[PDB]
């Protein structure tokens, strides 16, 4: 089997991407944030505290003939941005782009943090990291990908995120028309439950490439590119007037600037992030100070190749017995 679904930016900045997901019988379609940095499929639901729902589409398990309460199971998650959610669990039929899993754990939110409530466009998350990170207790549950894997033509999914435009998540096949050149594959460590890999270096604009190992995670659920302070300082040093602002919470730059590109290494290959991808617009409405798309990972504890980086590439998440990651230009 295979599946193919379009993923769409939630706003003009590509702050996140939503992908329609069919849950239950008859189908209830929710727009979920596919997140390769977590492993829970959770949704706004009929059980979510009413004051914490503001415009989202909810899953109502009582209206699904295939929903079954997973007796005794609860979940609770906290994300790197400080947001969180928790609730109980059903199993139900879940389909993504024509690919169907029966018996998928669908984690129903009873509580969500303000960040989630305030974002009307995201009806939940669909985790695509390794199932060892799944938070369901007392019986840990598998991700949608893990459940689908054995049925897929090939045990892979791909992320092809657009810049200010829709893109695609495919399951079970590699669309050879979706990228240019060849895909370069690189080793993955699953020890922390993430798609963790080591970039071979970076360049700023037309500058020379610096060969240096940068361990980080491929995370579709993080907006920006978070890298070591040395790397980030070298980037922003090439932008006149750019500075790190403690009050704002990262590097800002004059909105009048033209940003240089940023290149990262994948083995001997190179992925180029155009400068425009690094512009996240005014810090507040009407400001001439703009927020940078490359930020320091210091104090996160891990480097994160988020959407800013991933959207410059066609990315293969290879869930073979020994997982790997592939990157191609596009």
């Amino acid at each position: 089997s295979t599946g193919s679904a379009t993923t769409t930016p939630i706003d003009s900045l590509d702050d996140a991407y939503i992908t329609p997901v069919q849950i239950g019988t008859p189908a209830q379609t929710l727009n979920l944030d596919f997140d390769t940095g977590s492993s829970d499929l959770w949704v706004f639901s009929s059980e979510t505290t009413a004051s914490e729902v503001d415009g989202q589409t909810i899953y109502t398990p009582s209206k699904s003939t295939t929903a079954k309460l997973l007796s005794g199971a609860t979940w609770s998650i906290s994300y790197g941005d400080g947001s969180s959610s928790s609730g109980d669990v059903y199993t139900d039929t879940v389909s993504v782009g024509g690919l169907t899993v029966t018996g998928q754990a669908v984690e129903s939110a009873k509580k969500v943090s303000s960040s989630f409530t305030e974002d009307s466009t995201i009806d939940g998350l669909l985790g695509l990291a390794f199932s060892t990170l799944n938070t369901v207790s007392p019986t840990q549950q598998k991700t949608f990908f893990d459940n689908a894997k054995a049925s897929l033509d090939s045990p892979v999914f791909t992320a092809d995120l657009g810049y200010h435009a829709p893109g695609t998540y495919n399951f079970g096949f590699i669309d050879t028309t979706a990228y240019t050149g060849s895909i370069t594959y690189t080793a993955v460590s699953t020890k922390q439950g993430f798609w963790e890999w080591t970039s071979t270096g970076y360049a700023v604009g037309s500058g020379t490439f610096k060969s240096t190992s940068i361990d980080g995670i491929a995370d579709t659920g993080t907006t920006l590119l978070y890298l070591p302070a040395t790397v980030v300082s070298a980037y922003w040093a090439q932008v006149s007037g750019a500075k790190s602002s403690s009050s704002v919470g990262g590097y800002v730059f004059p909105c009048s600037a033209t940003l240089p590109s940023f290149t990262f290494g994948v083995g001997s290959a190179r992925i180029v992030i155009p400068g425009d991808y690094i512009d996240f617009g005014p810090i507040s409405t009407g400001s001439s100070s703009c927020f940078g798309g490359i930020q320091s990972s210091a104090g996160i504890g891990i480097n994160i190749f988020g959407d800013v980086a991933l959207k410059a590439a066609f990315v293969v998440f290879n869930g073979a017995t020994t997982p790997t990651l592939g990157f191609a230009s596009k």
